[PDB]
């Protein structure tokens, strides 16, 4: 979609995970989160509406999204294990990845 | 795309890599594969069309893609490292994931 | 302990997963493979005795163990979920990393 | 190495990264973080002396080191690629994993 939906989607589901009662929601929340980051891998962002698809600023923008998927893929294992709290921890801990990309690219 | 389209995409570029002279042909191919990977797991493979989206078979089907997506990423760092060769052997190596998913869920 | 020593615990603990009946044994093998891969990452292989600790191939050699390690890490998460079948097929996929390394430096 | 040593190595090798001129410094600083993180996996901590080797606290304590390696594993390719700025950024991102373990386990 629009990058902003994806981002809102990511963000919404973060709060959802912050607030979530159990594994059930965390699981779908992360399922939701992962499709969107994946959907965002391909977009050419406002700040980099300039340079071409293969350059050290459109590669490193894109690499930030694999950091993100792996960390979603970890929490989802934790969310699967019946370990809500330690999976909600992992969800909090991707805010650091959210911010790093943001700092160079937003 | 639907599942089949992504799967040709995955196979066409796995071919590209095998013949690629240089790192740039590898990077672009592996870039196409990643999106094809993350598009593909939103699909319901015929073999499991019956089963519910939330189901052991179907959560494992989706998990296979993270494994492919992690691999392409690493393979893509080796493509950004100028190391033309080891990226191909890394890509070849991921045929194992392809085969494993196909051995169970095709 | 040393390389030839470490590889047997890998080779042996690989064998214990292939036949296992419950999680604990698999969880149990997987963590020694990691220690065995913790222990083995530091060492120097007979094919690279001449090479400096900052050589390309020694870096490419330590790399193999991370891939192997990264797979063990995920393979442990499925065991933790009790998914015995999946954890046996995941451990099976490790041979691809085992074999990738041996072509080059064993 | 022991836990206190391994931590010292992590903390100093990071600070080396923060202050780095080049890429081969960061390459070498991260490698010693990886050696130390590998090595701390087998240590049992002052908060969990009372806890058993295969237990929820110790399995999840060893998992903290599995995360960190991956971020360390990933930090090297940026560095390897002469990508100093963004390798340092991946080193600042380790602090979220650093902190995560301490809150739960120090
Ligand atoms: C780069 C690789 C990013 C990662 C990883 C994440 N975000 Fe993002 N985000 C990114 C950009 C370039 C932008 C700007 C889009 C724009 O409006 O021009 C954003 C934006 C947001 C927003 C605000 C959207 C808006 O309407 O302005 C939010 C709320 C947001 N991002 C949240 C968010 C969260 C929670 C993330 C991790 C879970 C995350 N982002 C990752 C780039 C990147
Ligand atoms: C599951 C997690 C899969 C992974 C990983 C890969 N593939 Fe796949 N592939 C998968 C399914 C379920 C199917 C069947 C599609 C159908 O409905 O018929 C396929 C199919 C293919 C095909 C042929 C498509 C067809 O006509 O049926 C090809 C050429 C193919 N897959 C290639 C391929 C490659 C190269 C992969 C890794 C790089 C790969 N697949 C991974 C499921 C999964
Ligand atoms: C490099 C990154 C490696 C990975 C990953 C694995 N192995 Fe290995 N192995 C490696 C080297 C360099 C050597 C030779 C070193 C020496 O001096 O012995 C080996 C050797 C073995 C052997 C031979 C032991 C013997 O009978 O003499 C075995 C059986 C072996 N390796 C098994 C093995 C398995 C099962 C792995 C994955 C699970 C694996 N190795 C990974 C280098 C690397
Ligand atoms: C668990 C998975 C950990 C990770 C990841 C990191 N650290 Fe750690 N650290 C951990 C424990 C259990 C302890 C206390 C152990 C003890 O016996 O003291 C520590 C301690 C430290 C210290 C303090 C040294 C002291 O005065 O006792 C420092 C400075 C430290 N840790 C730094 C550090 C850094 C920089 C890390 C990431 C880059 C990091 N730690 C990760 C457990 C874990
Ligand atoms: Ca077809
Ligand atoms: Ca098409
Ligand atoms: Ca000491
Ligand atoms: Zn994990
Ligand atoms: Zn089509
Ligand atoms: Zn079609
Ligand atoms: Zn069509
Ligand atoms: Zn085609
Ligand atoms: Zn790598
Ligand atoms: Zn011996
Ligand atoms: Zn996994
Ligand atoms: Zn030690
Ligand atoms: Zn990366």
């Amino acid at each position: 979609a629009d990058l902003e939906d994806n981002m809102e989607t990511l963000n919404d589901n973060l709060k959802v995970i912050e607030k979530a009662d159990n594994a059930a929601q965390v699981k779908d929340a992360l399922t939701k989160m992962a499709a969107a980051a994946c959907d965002a891998w391909s977009a050419t962002p406002p700040k980099l509406e300039d340079k071409s698809p293969d350059s050290p600023e459109m590669h490193d923008f894109r690499h930030g999204f694999w950091i993100l998927i792996g960390q979603i893929h970890d929490a989802l294992h934790l969310a699967n294990e019946g370990k809500v709290k330690e999976a909600q921890a992992a969800a909090e801990q991707l805010k650091c990845t959210c911010n790093a990309c943001h700092q160079k690219y937003r």
